């Protein structure tokens, strides 16, 4: 009990600040304290009840900087404090968590397009590269399932990819899996129950509402219900075994809506709204603040 759905940064015009937290037991929203540096493209993911913002890019007035930083916030004192920042700027990453390790995959620098993949240690508050990705990818999905890391779509500078590969800890190698049934760039990626799923994103040419999840025990992906709207650059992430999607471009309106994904009835209800509409934002649950 007591768990939150925090929502970090995001682009709306510019590059954002927000710290907001959702609490789906009541429907209340709270503003939190704002991240230090605006940034958008980046990464959420929590680690021994601690909120951690990964990479991203502060799009600003006066400039466009692509982030390397690692900041942490603790729900109990409602601060942001400075971790140690990884080797390059990733714009538009994906990020992992195994065994209380953070794995920071893929994303952007200026016009490279990385495949290269580091890993971060909270104990020790460093980090250290691992072996890259076979394709280099930028909005690039990531999520654990049973100990093993997948990078899900994205762009490689030239093709937005429907391909995907597997990470494995223990011999350091990536591996491609079963590619997706659709073009996927900016997805939302998550895991639920023994499937990833990979819910819209840009093709190419239109922002997706199609969903589509990947077993891997059959090594199949198949589409579930399609979301209400179509959405790219959105938030995700898991809660009492369903997935919540947060804002996104439509290719029209900077989304505020909030949908939660049932499995068991295979639908999408609308659940709430953001206090404002934004793509490009880190998502990740952890206990209630103060
Ligand atoms: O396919 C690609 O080249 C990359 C892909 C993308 C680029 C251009 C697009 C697009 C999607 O579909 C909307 C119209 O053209 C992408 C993927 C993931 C992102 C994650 C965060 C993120 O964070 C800033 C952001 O939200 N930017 C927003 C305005 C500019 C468009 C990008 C989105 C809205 C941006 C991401 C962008």
């Amino acid at each position: 009990v007591g768990r939150l759905i925090y929502t970090a940064g995001g682009y709306f015009r510019q590059s954002l600040s927000y710290l907001e937290a959702y609490n789906p037991s009541n429907g209340s929203w709270l503003r939190l304290a704002d991240l230090q540096v605006p940034r958008s493209g980046l990464a959420g993911c929590v680690v021994g009840g601690l909120l951690y913002a990964v990479g991203g890019r502060n799009n600003s007035p006066d400039g466009n900087t692509d982030s390397s930083a690692l900041d942490c916030y603790n729900p109990m004192t409602n601060q942001w404090s400075p971790c140690a920042s990884m080797s390059v700027p990733r714009n538009r990453i994906g990020v992992g968590v195994i065994d209380g390790h953070i794995y920071a995959v893929g994303g952007s620098h200026g016009c490279i397009h990385h495949s290269s993949v580091e890993r971060y240690e909270p104990e020790r508050d460093e980090w250290h590269l691992v072996a890259p990705m076979l394709t280099r990818r930028i909005g690039v999905g990531v999520a654990v399932l049973n100990r093993l890391l997948y990078a899900v779509g994205g762009f490689d500078g030239t093709n937005r990819l429907n391909s995907a590969e597997c990470y494995y800890p223990e011999r350091n190698e990536w591996r491609m899996i079963t590619p997706m049934n659709t073009i996927r760039s900016g997805a939302g990626v998550c895991v639920l129950h023994n499937c990833i799923y990979a819910a819209g994103g840009y093709d190419g040419q239109d922002q997706l509402n199609s969903v589509e999840r990947y077993d891997v025990e059959t090594e199949t992906w198949t589409f579930v219900a399609p979301m209400r709207h179509h959405r790219s650059a959105l938030g995700i992430t898991v809660h009492q075994g369903k997935i919540y999607v947060l804002g996104g471009y439509d290719g029209h309106t900077f989304l505020d809506s909030v949908e939660c994904y049932d499995p068991d009835s295979d639908t999408w209800s609308e659940v709430t709204r953001m206090t404002s509409g934004r793509s490009g934002v880190g998502v990740a649950v952890t206990m209630e603040p103060c």
